[PDB]
Parts: structure tokens; C-alpha cells; sequence
């Protein structure tokens, strides 16, 4: 039932046993250079890009799962095993694995002998850090071999998996048993040609032994668990030449009674600029320089220790901006620690590289990284700008773009599909939270190309023009935009009707013509257009504004006269003309996405919680009988059962997965914030808390995946695993709940000219107090909260009384307090 | 050291250990659906296309290599075991696989059980036929449960391989416990959307259960050596709902002393018409009839063993028209079964899909299809017609070509480059030994579109024109060919200057303009713009033949004024105009490519193999002191030390290795061949050892892979793994080799109008007969060989002699008695 436990004074989840429902994983790094981390050790890591530059080998779908990542075989009298677990799978007298804040340690015990490593990658530096501590915890002296294991990835990591008719004859490496700070070996697989940067696997020690060819350390028939390297107790000494390059050194250890020995293991991504790559004149040596420098800044235990605590410093600072402390500590975990955490690592990765996005296709989606600005804003403002900036000179003059870019080149690619038009408003989406937050006006004056167009700069408010004016002039029949290739749902292709095997729906060619229209964007529109609009009043635009505010109305206004069904909204018009999402159909009458985006938007608010006669009450109503269950909110209903050709590729999913009746978690927050807006804050949270991992932990049997962050996808009521998450990490879930709990149901949030405090979350948080830093100030905000249904918040601020919810903004450096009573 | 031994009389490779230096596979069917089967059971099957209709999972660079495939777990009173070896590697009293032509038996002995499984793909079907055998071999009654297993794959290897985030919630399938013939499960991924096909994993007997889940049968940490349910003893009886479909039987078997039980399993793939895909209205059953009717034709042994028997019959059938009795029991067997069979399997996979290609990105090439045709016109002449339309199909209106093809689709694609300029020539090449060989000149009439574009058709030597048309305007500054991407060899890449890392040579984009020429590309119009002539001159078309014969002339001279070094011929002209292949530069002085192909246009070659004076002579003996190693002719000498920018991909690879200095074998034979024009026997056979698979059996510790075929790359003098091969079965060496020994060595080819008898291989042969049917007739050509240079036969047909060395056809049925003397 549970496989560990939260440490929140650590900020660490402790895994208590090897034997999860699934590999559970870490990201360490915060920059440019990542690793996966397995509670087994498992994974891999990269420089930028995880297609690009993947310095080691990971499999997908091996048998058994996650053997393969950075292992550290002990021969003790002629016993291997692993403290990491796999791959040996030897008896253990105690294992522990804790994911912390861009680390994590993995102890393994066995016979007299403790091994405890500490995985991180350093503040500032391409490089992934080991620090092993080997202790004899035994009554009597003891003596062992350690020898250490990374398999590298020829850096292109589809090249790796694919083209072995050239690559198995280019593998190279350098040895360098005496180093300056210990023995390391390079991986240089193509630094002959057109590569810079070669990779470094270092101990801060002189090895024995080395190898670097993996079929000599592993042996022929052998796997990970058997290699003969460790069980001969001695390295072979390997000097690879092509086939498969490894990192591995071999350590004598001693130690008396009580004793303990730290040993530390870097792996680095150095590169030399094209003038120095070589150390000698033949060009056959490749220059040590930047790599002896690495080695040097981690030769030591308290240059780590340094690390570590500089890191620690880092996560306390960009933790102070939003904390909350309550009476249920299961909601205060995930606001203050995990749901933060999670929102630097889709801010970082985007969708493109976990336990199950392999880093090959997806590089920055156009859509799914100005949605995880909303959750990443407020945690390091400066960055969020940048890659505002980059998102959007991957857009057309059209106001249409590219629908992902590669994070090495911040170029836009097609790989997975163009033309999705849903994608334009999003931009504007993460620009609001953006100037809300920072209150940065001056970013809407960043000169941005078009598609990188040396001389196409304009503004970045003219981009955000572009994108509105994109979908003005892009609606059908009913005055509700075009869908496109698809919207938010990916798996919705109105223009698709595809009977050809093996092409995928997000790629595939469109037909022309028809009239496919999307409700979801329609609500989009309104929602951002009206932001769009507020933007340009700010930039002295009235002309502009006006105009703008009119097809907002005008949108409403087709909203509620062409896509409602009578008890909730409509989804589509198909290319034919016909209602998608209509009690009219036998199956998918409901889909969620129009009912909390439309809601969220204002359309179809009526006179209060219990206005039984408003659409939104009606469609939020109809979203719990028909789509709620203990898991979440599922995306529709029923699922489809056979495959409708007009509608892509949704009804190929079997039902209750994915698209097709699964629980797409990122929708739930939207249908959560519906809730608030109409004022039934008890309902709200209840949905928060099905989706959420501090409440999820007691069910991790069913979960399956990591305990501690967002999953994409539950399996819905239809499907046989019902409960089963897939997809765990990389989902705009994050940025999403983020801002539900913070900023609807805790209820504040940043506004151009003031902070919202606005709770309402019903009466299972009677009363908190959330620490919020806005604008070089910081407020104080004291929350009693009667839970009434309905009922909204009113303030004092610094003992007197205020009008409405929105407190001016205060100067840099006060302090705030603000008494708050629902 | 050898692992095995030839049986001539069976036409098998016997591999007698599990430890083979690397896994060695056999190809199964030759039709439409194929199996990689290796020694111990690893490999998977396909229909038509490796990448888009995978029917089952293989990992490749797996730890270790080769554990997936067909396997049958025994248990014996709770000991569990495999007959395969892998994966559960228990030890074995008795192992012996056997590769034979289109089967493989498999014989695996333990603790008084004996299990032989026979492999094969039956004519006429798409599916792979196992005869399991399992014999009581000791003194006591035995009682064990017999696990079948195979992974499927979801159809589309790609996609299986990298898109989980969809793929792991698609996968579906039904299980048929009680079925006509026995029981069966069918993976029906996608079936319930676009495919209109299923796989069926079936056995003819009422299974005690089933497994159809991967993670149940196997087991959470368990690699398939661990399997969890034949250590259980009985199936879980398993459902699969996404993750990974297996198909998977138990079988309980009684048996007393010396008695045995056949088993028969059937992995089918089926197709239904649209109208009957579902046994039900509501569209949730698969229609299951022909899985039924497959399961049916296998029921019984009995079936088996005569469908096995038809495809020793089709195999005696095909192998009847060129064989050869000879003193020489090695240069025999190749010539007589696997030179032959061989020629066969490149005919059918090209090269997409081996233990090394990874029937992804390759399809059918454009050169490489119709360079495996002139290996293969004599077995199956009415498959190369078809084969030479699909090709020229794929052929542009300029005379360009798609560089390759899709399998399945027969569809040209870039997916590995384009406007590689030796293509167009092959096209030639192909149907002059076509027609050579059938006499079929109506193939020239037959109507073909270029890019498939209905409509489009022109008679096929209209594309032989346009093939001849685009070289002759697209010439250098010297008269010699412009080189475009890159001529037969894919990595001189002269149009290039990549300095952008981690980007394909073959597919990124190249420079307009500069000068670079081919000097190859020159030698192939000469050799075939001569043929093209000849088919000009034969459709009656005068002038165009005329025409044809003065351009080859300006192209011959071109080649001897510039293209030629002082003891060698030159390689090409870079983007600059600079000489590639010389003296002048320090490496890559010596290109082995031109000297082989010149000298067989017959450029430069003098008086006979003694006169020292001329080109031909002084190109073949720098080929022989700067190319010669003992296991075969490097590229070119030296190979590259540093990254050469105008070069292309050439200097990319470590010296030694593939182009960079690799013995490339496929034009090895080219040199071969050079040799008997002009006179020299005795070297020509010596380099044809030195390659041939027969002859390198007893260095199978240094060639590492198959000793029964030819691989593409044996590493170089230059290389630190002198002698190891890379990517065997899948190379041009298979056809090209057999023209050289069939053809010019033992020197009987078919000519247009008779036969050419023109033996030139030096004095160990000194006698031997070649039975050869051409024609409809057989020719019965017995060799008195004295060897001596330059010597060259006479004839005497039926008693009487006749003039210089061709017969002319004598007409179907007769038999024609030619007797040879050299
Ligand atoms: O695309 C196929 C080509 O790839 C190159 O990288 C290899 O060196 C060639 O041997 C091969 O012909
Ligand atoms: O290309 C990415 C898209 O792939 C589809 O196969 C999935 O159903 C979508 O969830 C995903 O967004
Ligand atoms: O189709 C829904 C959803 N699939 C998952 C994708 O990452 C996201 O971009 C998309 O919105
Ligand atoms: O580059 C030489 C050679 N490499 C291997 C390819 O299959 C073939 O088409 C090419 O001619």
C-alpha cells in the first residue's frame, strides 16, 4: 500500500524498499544539464538536449525494467552485489533511496558493509556528482573492490538506438590512469570530426584498474548482473575500439571497525573551443584542460559537501516566494515543496524526456511551455522572460508557429505535427501571468523575429496581435474559431479521416475545406482575448482594445447560442457541420475541456453557487454525475468503442485510456477553477485532492508511479486499470494545479495592478496563512475560512478595512499583513 | 577456432556450442513475410516491410546480445530450462542448432529431456512454422510443462521503440483457448482503428493455459532468464490491457522411456477485407476465420513435414542452374548452396533489416537492388523482371531516382538521402544482365511511370535513357561525371562542409555549384553506357546508338587524360577541383574503387597480364601493395587521420573501419573481376578466398560473425580489430561475389546472343564442370585447367570445335556438351 514516506523537514521522499510498483525517478539539475535518476540508480543524462547530447544509455522497455544506470559493484571476498539493488538483486541488511531537491541518496547494505551514494548535479557545472561513502559496519576489519559503471550514448540518441551499421565502428575513448586528481576516461565518439565536447567519467582517486569496452567488463552472455569484471574481482584493464564504450574504474578499499572512506565519481560535458581541441599537433589527443578544472572542483568530500549546501540554498530562495502553513499537511507539502519542484522540471524539460517521453521526437512544445509558465513565473521571473522570448520566435508572421522547437538550436520543427490553432492564444496565456507577476510591461517591447528571421523583429505586443488576430480571422459557420490539425486535445483531427496503418494522426496531411470548428478554442479566445485586450488599454491602444473586447463579445455570444447542448457545452462542429459532444450522439456526449475553459472564462456565470438556471452550474454538474470518479475527472463520456473515422485519433485509444475516457489530468485543474469561479470551493478542492500525490500516497499500489509528483494520465472508470497512472513527471498537470491551489483555491494571485486574495476551498481548510513575496514585498495573509458555500473573502490590510479583494501593490521591501475572513 | 562445421549433403551450417564469438542468424522465407532466426532462437518476423508490419520485438545492443526470440521454458519437477540456451543459460548435455536453407533446428538436451525445435516459414504462407520434439532419453517416466513465448512488437517498429506516451495504452489482444485445432491468442493492436491485420500465436492442442501480459509472465525484476511462470510451474493465464502482449502456451507432457511428443506452433499473420474484419455487428471480435484455416494447414506433424519437404524441393529446384564440381570442396559449396542462398536473402531484405541494419530507416535501395539483381536473374528470373519495374518506378523523368524505396508501399523516400549520381547507371546495369540471362527483350516495351505517377508510363528502355541522358549532361570540367551527394560510395561526400555536429552526412543538405567529380562514376557510364549502346542498337534506334557510343568514347579518354595518377587512377575532383586519390596528397593516396571498375570498362588494359606498361596492370599492383591485406583490399591507403571538411563522412570513421580504411568487400569482387580481364588468374582467385566464407571458417575467433556469409566490413590493416567483420548477410559482396566466381573466375555468363565460356582462375583448379542451364537448355562445361597466366580457353561443342569463346544458344530441351581447355 505506501513504499516510503514524505520527509518534509528534509524535503525528500524516502523510498523504504527497492521493490516499487515502478521506477520511481529524480531530476537532478536546474540549468542546462540533466540526469534521470532511478530509486535503482537507473537513467541516463544530458546536455540541453536529450535527443542531442545524451552523454549515457538508457533503454526504454528493457527486461527487466531499468536495468541500466550508474552502478557501483562491491567484491567483498568474492560476494558482488549492488547497493542500488539491480542489477545483482542481492540480499540487502538495508536499502533506502531518498529523493531530495536536485539530489538524492541510495544506501545499500550487505554483510558488514554500507554503501551510500550521493547523486547531484552542481549549481553552475555540465556534471554529473557522485559522493560514495563506504562504512565497515562490522565488529572486525574488512577489505573490498569497488568498481564503478556508466555506459555511455554515442550522443545522438537515435542515432545510438538506430544506425549501428555506422556507429558500432566509431566509439572512441581516452584512458588517463594518472590524472591530477585521480584516474579518469574520456568519451570522444566523434570529437575526430564535427564534435566540441567529448564526456568525463573521473574518481577523485588512482584507480587500480580501469575499462572502458562494455562486452570485456559485462562478459559475452552476461547481463548487468553478472559481469565478470566484478565477480573476477579485477578490472581487465578494456581500451574500447567501436562497439559499446563504458566508464568503470576499479577501488581497493580497507577499512577497521566503525570506519568509513569517501570516494568521489564525476560525470562531465566539457567542450574546447575549435582552436584548442587537441593536445597535440598529430590532433589525436584530445585536450584535458576544462576536464582537469571539473575534477579539481570536486577532488574533495567538502568541496561537495559546499555543492550541496550552495544547492540547498538555492531551492530554500525559490521556495520563499509562495509558502502556506494549514491544518492538513498533505496540502502544505504539495504547496510548498513538491508541486514547486515539479513545476522547475516541466519548465526545464517541457514534454520531451522521463520514465516514458523518450527524448527523441518531443523537444519544447510550442503550447505545453507557455502553459507551465503560469506554474514556473513567480519561482525565477528572469528565466520565465527568456523563454517567453524563445517560445515566441518560433512563431509565423501569421500568428500561427511552430508547434515545438529543439532545445539545442531553439529552432521550430514539424516532427510531431503543424497547424494545431489552439497553439497562437497560448502564448498570450503565459505573457499575462508573466507581466502580472513581474510586472515587466517593458517585455512587450522585446524586439522577437519571426521564425528566427534575421530582420523580422517586432515587438513582442505585435506577436501577441498576431495571435489574436489569427483567430478573428480564422472562424467557420458558427462564429467559433477553426480547429485545425487539432486544440488542446491532440487527439481530436476533425480535417483528418485517415484509413491508412501506421501514419500517425499527428503528422498525417489534413484535408482541405470543410467547417470544423472547436468550442474549446472559442472559450480560449475569450478568456485570453479579453487579457490581450487589457494588454493593449495598458499600451494606450483604444482603437485596438475595442475592437478586441467586440470579438471576445462576439465569441461569448456563439458560445452560448452555437455550442451549447443543453446541459453542458458542445465540443466541435466536424468538418461536415455536425455537433461533436451532444447528448444527440451515443457516445463522448460530454467532454470536459469546454466545460472549465468556458467556465474559467466567465461564460455562462449566472447569479450565484445555486443559480440552477445558469450553464455553468448545469455544465459543472453534468461534469461530476457523468466524468467524476474516486481518481479524477475523466476527459469524456462514454468513451468511444469503435473507431470514429471523422474524429482522428481518439477513438484508437481502447477505452479509459488516454484520450479516449482517460483521466487527462492537466483538463481536471481547469474544471477545479470553474469551480471556485462559481463558488462552490468544497467541490473544487475535493477534485484537487483525488489528482494530487500527498493524497494519492496512500493508494501507491494503485498510482504505481511516483508518489510525490503529477501524472499526464489515470486510467478512467472504463478501462480494467482503473486508478493506474502512466506518464508520470512531464504534464502540464504541474503548472496547472499550481496555479489552482495557489492562486483559486488558497486565492492569491498577482493582477496588473494588485494582489487577488480571493479564497474559496470550502470548509475542509478552516485556516491558513499564506507567505506570499509580490513585487519586492511581502504579504502576510491571514486566513478564517467558514467554508460557506459561496461565500467570498473580505480584508483588512495593515488594521483598517479595504473595498473588494485586490490589494494594491505595496512597496519593494514592506511587509504587508493582511487579514483575510470568508 | 571453430563453433561448427559445413554439411554439404544437407546443405546446413551445424553450430555445436551455445558460444559463438557472436549471435549467427538465418533468414526464413523468401516471399512476403520474413524471420531472423539466430543459433539460439533470437531474432523476430516481419511481413513485407521490417519497419511498418513487425510482428514480433527484438532488441538490438540488448545486455546481453540475443536474449528475445522463441522460446520454450521447460520445467522438470521445478528445474526450468530453455533448449535455445538463452536466456536461462542452465547447462546443457547436448546442444546443436542447424541453419539450413529456409529452416533452422534447434536441439537442446537436459536431465533425460530432449527438446528439438524446427524453424521455418512455409511456401505460400506468411506466417513461422516450430516443431517442437520432446524426447524421454532417460531410464525413468518424465513428467514437464513446456512454456512457449514470443513478445510481439506493435506493428510499426518505430513507433514501438520510441512513442509509449501513446503505444503503452493501445496494446490488445483475445485469447482462443478452445479453438478448432487447438489454442491461440491474437495481438490486434490497432485493429480496432486503421489495420486490417492481426497476428495469431498458436498450438495445435488444448493448452492447460495461457499468458498474454509480459510483466505476469516474467515477473517485476526478473530478466526473461527469471521468468516467473514456468519457475511457478503453471501460466497466470494473463490479460493483457496495454503494456506488452506475449503470446504464450503450457503444454503438460507424460512420457515414459524413449518416447516423444510433437508440438505444433504457428505465429501467423492475418488480414481480413474491410467488410469482414468483426465476427460481430457491434465491431469487438476479430473476424478469426483465416487464423482459423492458418491453424488448420499446421494441425498435424504430418503437415509439417511435407510442406518442409516442398521447400527442399523449391530449394533443389533453384539451386539447378549453376553448380559446379571442383577439387576445391570450399569454392564448391559456396558456389553450389551459400553464395546462392545468400543472394536470395539481399534479393528480399536489400538492406534493411539484420542483426545490424534495423529495419528502420533503409528500405529497398535504387543501386542496391539492382546490384543484388545481377546475383539472382539465374535463380528467379520472372521475380527480377517484376523487381527491375518496381524499381524503375521509383526512377524521376530527369533520370535521377528516390535513393530507396518502402518496402511495403514501393514508394521512393529520402529518409537517407538523395542525388546520389551513380544511381541512375545501376538501372543498366540490372537490365542488361536481365536480359542477358532470359532473353526477354519485351521487359524493354514494358510501360513504367516515373515516381509512380499513374499516367506517367514510358516503355522501360525509355528509363534506361534518361538514366544514360543524366550523365551525359551532368559532366565536370574534365569531361568526367559530376559526383552530386555522393557516387557508390556514400561517404565521399564532396558538395558538403558540415561542420554542424549530430547531423546525417547522407541527409543534410549540400552546396549548389563547385566542380566535383567521380572518376568511379566515369568508369560505370563507360562499362554500361557500352550495354546501353548495345540495347539502342538492338530496338533499331541507329543514330541514339551512335550517339551512345561517342559520348562513352569522350568519358573513356576523359579518363585516361585526367582521371589517371602515374601508378594508379585517380578517385574524383573535390568542390575546388582538386585531385582526390593521389600521390600528392599524404593519405588517401590509393581509392580502391576506380582501379577495379575501370579496368573492368576495360580502360587502360595492354597487351596481357605481362606487359608491365600498361594502366590497368600498374593500377592492379599498387592495389596489391598498398590495398593487400590477408583478409582482403582496404578502400583506400592511408586512411584518414583527421577530420578532412571537403571530404565528407569518409574521415569520420576511425582508420581501419567501414569506408575509412575497411576492407568494404562488396568491391573486392570489382578487383576480382579486373584481374581475369586482364589475364591474371592466379590473383584474381587469391583475393577471392581471402573474403569467401568457406575459406574463413577457420579464423571464425577473428571474423567473429557468420562463417556461412558475407558481411558488408572486415576492419582494415589500420584498424586495432584487423580481421573482425561488421554487418553480415546484408551486402552487395553476396551478388557481386557470385558474378565474379560464376561468371569470370570458373568464367561462364551468359551474352546476349550465346554463352561465354571464359575460365580465368589460375592453377588451383585445374579441373571441374559447371552445369548450367540457360535458356531452357543445359550446358554441360568441362575445364581442363592449366592456370597459366593470360592463357585463355578454347572450345569444342559436341565433338566439333568452334570459334573464340561464346556458344550460341542451342534451343530449349537439348543438352549441349562444351569442352573446355586452357
Ligand atoms: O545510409 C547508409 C550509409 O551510411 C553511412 O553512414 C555508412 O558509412 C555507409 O556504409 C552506408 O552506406
Ligand atoms: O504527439 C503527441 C501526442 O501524441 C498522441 O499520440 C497522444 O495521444 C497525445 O496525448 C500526445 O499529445
Ligand atoms: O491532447 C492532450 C494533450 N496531450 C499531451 C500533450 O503533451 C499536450 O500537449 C496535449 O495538450
Ligand atoms: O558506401 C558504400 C556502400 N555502403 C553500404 C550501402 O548499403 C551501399 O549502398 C553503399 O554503396
Amino acid at each position: 500500500m505506501r513504499y516510503g514516506h514524505f520527509d518534509d523537514a528534509a524535503r525528500e521522499y524516502v523510498i523504504t524498499t527497492p521493490h516499487t510498483p515502478y521506477p520511481w525517478i529524480n531530476y537532478l539539475g536546474s540549468e542546462q544539464f540533466f540526469s534521470l535518476l532511478s530509486h535503482q540508480a537507473g537513467g541516463y543524462s544530458f546536455y540541453r538536449d536529450a535527443k542531442m547530447r545524451r552523454l549515457t544509455r538508457y533503454r526504454y522497455n528493457n527486461i527487466p525494467a531499468d536495468a541500466g544506470g550508474r552502478y557501483l559493484y562491491v567484491n567483498d571476498g568474492g560476494d558482488v552485489w549492488t547497493p542500488s539493488w539491480l542489477p545483482v538483486k542481492a540480499d540487502l541488511d538495508h536499502f533506502e533511496a531518498r529523493h531530495g531537491l536536485g539530489y538524492s541518496r541510495i544506501t545499500g547494505e550487505r554483510n558488514g558493509l554500507k554503501v551510500e551514494t550521493l547523486f547531484f548535479v552542481p549549481l553552475g557545472e555540465n556534471a554529473e556528482v557522485q559522493k560514495v561513502t563506504v562504512t565497515n559496519t562490522s565488529d572486525a576489519p574488512k577489505t573490498a573492490t569497488l568498481f564503478s559503471f556508466v555506459e555511455f550514448c554515442l550522443w545522438n540518441a537515435q542515432d545510438d538506438q538506430t544506425n549501428y551499421q555506422r556507429n558500432l565502428s566509431i566509439g572512441e575513448v581516452e584512458v588517463e590512469q594518472d590524472g591530477p586528481h585521480g584516474s579518469a576516461i574520456y568519451h570522444k565518439t566523434e570529437y575526430r570530426e564535427r564534435r566540441d565536447h567529448y564526456a568525463v567519467f573521473g574518481v577523485n582517486t588512482r584507480a587500480d584498474g580501469f575499462d572502458t569496452d562494455r562486452d570485456t567488463f559485462v562478459g559475452a552472455y552476461n547481463s548487468l548482473g553478472e559481469a565478470s569484471v566484478p565477480r573476477a574481482g579485477k578490472s581487465a584493464d578494456s581500451v574500447a575500439s567501436g562497439w559499446y564504450p563504458i566508464g568503470s574504474h576499479s577501488v581497493a578499499v580497507t577499512l577497521q571497525p566503525g570506519e568509513s572512506r569517501d570516494l568521489v565519481y564525476v560525470l562531465g560535458y566539457l567542450e574546447n573551443p575549435d582552436e584548442e581541441k587537441w593536445a597535440d599537433d598529430a590532433h589525436q589527443v584530445v585536450n584535458k584542460a576544462p576536464a582537469h578544472a571539473l575534477l579539481g572542483r570536486f577532488a574533495t568530500s567538502e568541496q561537495v559537501d559546499a555543492a550541496l549546501e550552495a544547492l540547498n540554498s538555492y531551492w530554500t530562495n525559490l521556495l520563499s516566494t509562495y509558502s502556506v502553513s494549514s491544518t492538513d499537511e498533505k496540502l502544505d507539502r504539495m504547496v510548498n515543496i513538491w508541486n514547486q519542484y515539479q513545476c522547475m522540471v516541466t519548465f526545464n524539460m517541457s514534454r520531451s524526456a522521463s520514465f516514458f517521453e523518450t527524448g527523441i521526437g518531443r523537444g519544447m512544445g510550442f503550447r505545453d511551455s507557455n502553459q507551465d509558465l503560469l506554474g514556473f513565473v513567480h519561482l525565477i521571473p528572469e528565466r520565465a522572460r527568456e523563454r517567453i522570448i524563445d517560445i515566441a520566435s518560433t512563431q509565423f508572421a501569421d500568428g500561427s508557429a511552430y508547434h515545438q522547437y529543439q532545445p539545442l538550436t531553439k529552432r521550430g520543427n514539424n516532427d510531431i505535427g503543424s497547424g494545431f490553432n489552439d497553439d497562437p492564444l497560448w502564448l498570450i496565456a503565459g505573457v499575462a501571468a508573466y507581466i502580472k507577476e513581474s510586472g515587466d510591461w517593458g517585455i512587450l517591447d522585446e524586439p522577437v523575429p519571426f521564425d528566427n528571421e534575421p530582420g523580422s523583429e517586432v515587438p513582442l505586443f505585435e506577436h501577441l496581435t498576431r495571435s489574436f488576430q489569427f483567430t478573428v480571422q480564422n472562424r467557420g459557420p458558427h462564429g467559433l474559431p477553426l480547429i485545425g490539425r487539432a486544440d488542446w486535445n491532440d487527439c481530436l483531427n476533425l480535417n483528418c479521416f485517415s484509413t491508412t496503418p501506421g501514419e500517425s494522426f499527428q503528422t498525417t496531411e489534413n484535408q482541405a475545406g470543410g467547417v470544423a470548428e472547436s468550442v474549446f478554442i472559442a472559450a480560449q479566445f475569450v478568456l485570453y482575448g479579453a487579457e490581450y485586450a487589457t494588454l493593449a488599454e495598458r499600451r494606450g491602444l483604444a482603437d485596438v482594445a475595442t475592437e478586441a473586447r467586440k470579438y471576445v463579445d462576439e465569441v461569448r455570444a456563439a458560445v452560448l447560442e452555437h455550442g451549447w447542448d443543453g446541459q453542458w457545452f458542445l465540443r466541435a462542429y466536424d468538418y461536415y457541420g455536425n455537433p461533436v459532444g451532444t447528448d444527440a450522439k451515443p457516445e463522448g456526449k460530454i467532454w470536459i475541456e469546454p466545460q472549465g475553459f468556458a467556465v474559467m472564462a466567465g461564460i455562462g456565470v449566472g447569479e450565484g453557487p445555486d443559480d440552477a438556471d445558469a450553464p455553468a452550474v448545469k455544465a459543472l454538474d453534468s461534469v461530476n454525475e457523468m466524468l467524476g470518479t474516486p481518481h479524477g475527472l475523466v476527459l469524456q463520456y462514454p468513451a468511444y468503442t469503435t473507431y470514429q473515422i471523422e474524429l482522428g485519433e481518439v477513438s484508437t485509444y481502447p477505452p479509459g485510456y488516454k484520450e479516449n475516457g482517460g483521466i487527462f489530468c492537466h483538463n481536471n485543474p481547469w474544471v477545479i477553477i470553474a469551480e471556485t469561479v462559481v463558488g462552490r470551493g468544497a467541490q473544487a478542492f475535493d477534485y484537487y485532492k483525488r489528482i494530487t500525490p500527498a493524497y494519492r500516497e496512500d493508494i501507491s499500489d494503485t498510482h504505481k508511479l511516483e508518489p510525490y509528483v503529477y501524472a499526464q494520465m489515470i486510467a478512467g472508470k472504463e478501462a480494467v486499470r482503473a486508478g493506474e497512472a502512466k506518464n508520470s513527471w512531464l504534464t502540464g498537470t504541474a503548472a496547472w494545479n499550481f496555479v489552482a491551489v495557489s492562486q483559486y483555491l488558497l486565492g492569491v494571485r498577482p493582477d496588473y495592478d494588485g494582489l487577488v486574495v480571493d479564497p474559496q476551498i470550502g470548509p475542509d481548510v478552516p485556516s491558513y496563512t499564506v507567505t506570499r513575496v509580490a513585487r519586492g514585498a511581502t504579504y502576510e495573509i491571514t486566513v478564517t475560512n467558514s467554508g460557506a458555500p459561496g461565500a467570498r473573502a473580505s480584508l483588512t490590510v495593515d488594521g483598517a478595512p479595504v473595498d473588494g479583494r485586490t490589494v494594491p501593490y505595496a512597496p519593494a521591501g514592506s511587509t504587508v499583513r493582511v487579514e483575510v475572513t470568508v
